[PDB]
């Protein structure tokens, strides 16, 4: 009925996994602009009051690859399917950094930002 796909980022130090939900395979933009957003409000929801406000930005996105075994860049318009996981970097930055911390089951994304 919708299409799927599973999410995952690093975010303050916690490896985090969310469902996203798109009407029909999204294109790599407008994918790209989904997972932004959603880790984007993660961020706001986490930040300890220690750190400034900022957002999310992608650097590279990888899928895991079933058929290959093994992780592959996102790269084409036909590379997704239906609830495959991806993982997207940043680039260099203070306080988000890579874990091989394991990918948790995959939850909703937030409902919105901080106002």
């Amino acid at each position: 009925m919708a299409f799927l796909v599973q999410v995952a980022a690093d975010i303050f130090n916690n490896k985090v996994n969310f469902e996203l939900s798109f009407p029909s395979r999204p294109s790599i933009s407008e994918l790209t602009r989904s997972a932004e957003t959603a880790f984007s409000n993660e961020i706001s929801l986490r930040r300890p009051d220690n750190v400034p406000s900022h957002k999310f930005h992608s650097s590279k996105i990888k899928m895991y690859d079933e058929e290959l075994n093994k992780w592959v860049d996102l790269i084409r318009e036909d590379q997704l399917t239906d609830y495959c996981q991806l993982y997207v970097f940043q680039p260099p930055n203070e306080w988000h950094k890579e874990s091989q911390k394991e990918i948790p089951p995959a939850m909703k994304p937030p409902s919105s930002g901080q106002r």
